[PDB]
């Protein structure tokens, strides 16, 4: 019971935002879902109810899964927040998320302000 589309903001999130974040030095733990068995975190899925990662976001952008840019921005917010709330403040993963979230926020500030659907053939 869901469908997506191509908007100017969603295209910006794919072509500008995801391009800057995907290739970053600190992106590698965020490129695929948190593997709690590999990491030895048996409480992860008890605490985190909505896991999210950049690989899922990228795939969703490529397959036009989102109806609006706000849904994609929520996925980014969830991914960063999951990381901060679950982990210890002294874990380096926290600083890696902080570095990427700062880039994310700056790019969102430069996004075209009004959401419009595009005709993409
Ligand atoms: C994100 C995130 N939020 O909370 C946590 C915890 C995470 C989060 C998520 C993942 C994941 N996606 O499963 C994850 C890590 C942290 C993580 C930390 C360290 C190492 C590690 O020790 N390495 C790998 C490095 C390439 O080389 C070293 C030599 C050894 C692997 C890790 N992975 C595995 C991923 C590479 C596939």
């Amino acid at each position: 019971g869901h469908m997506g589309r191509v908007t100017n903001q969603l295209q910006y999130l794919h072509k500008v935002v995801m391009k800057a974040l995907w290739k970053h030095q600190f992106a590698w733990p965020f490129r695929q879902p948190v593997d709690a068995v590999k990491l030895g975190l048996p409480d992860y899925h008890k605490i985190i109810k909505q896991p999210m990662d950049m690989g899922t976001i990228k795939r969703r952008l490529e397959n036009n899964y989102y109806w609006a840019a706000s849904e994609c921005m929520q996925d980014f917010n969830t991914m960063f927040t999951n990381c901060y709330i679950y982990n210890k403040p002294t874990d380096d993963i926290v600083l890696m998320a902080q570095t990427l979230e700062k880039i994310f926020l700056q790019k969102v500030a430069s996004m075209p302000q009004e959401e419009q659907e595009l005709v993409v053939t």
